[PDB]
C-alpha cells in the first residue's frame, strides 16, 4: 500500500505518497522536503512530529514513552504510515 501523508509545517503544508515500507522521513527527503533529524534511529527527539489524523507504525522507536505515543507523537525517521495521515512536523521541543 502507498499512503498519503500530509506534512504540516509552521508556514504551510504538503501532501506526498509514502509507500508503507518507507520511513516518513526518507520519503519526505526524496520529495525535496527538509525535515529536522539527528540520530535517524528512533533514539532522540529531533525528528518528532504529531499525528493529527491517520496511523503510523513506529515499532522501531525507543525514545517515546507509552503516553507520548498515545498523545500522538511520532519519530518521523522511524515511522511507516499505516493509513493516509496528517502530521504536524518540527515538534521536537514539545518533548
Ligand atoms: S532523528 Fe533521532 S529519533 Fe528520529
Amino acid at each position: 500500500a502507498t499512503y498519503k501523508v500530509t506534512l504540516i509545517n509552521p508556514t504551510g503544508n504538503k501532501t506526498i505518497e509514502v509507500p508503507d515500507d518507507q520511513y516518513i522521513l526518507d520519503a519526505a527527503e526524496e520529495a525535496g522536503i527538509d525535515l529536522p533529524y539527528s540520530c535517524r534511529a528512533g533514539a532522540c527527539s529531533t525528528c518528532a512530529g504529531k499525528l493529527i489524523s491517520g496511523t503510523v507504525d513506529q515499532s522501531d522507536q525507543s525514545f517515546l514513552d507509552d503516553d507520548q505515543i498515545e498523545a500522538g507523537y511520532v519519530l518521523t525517521c522511524v515511522a511507516y504510515p499505516t493509513s493516509d495521515c496528517v502530521i504536524e512536523t518540527h515538534k521536537e521541543e514539545e518533548l
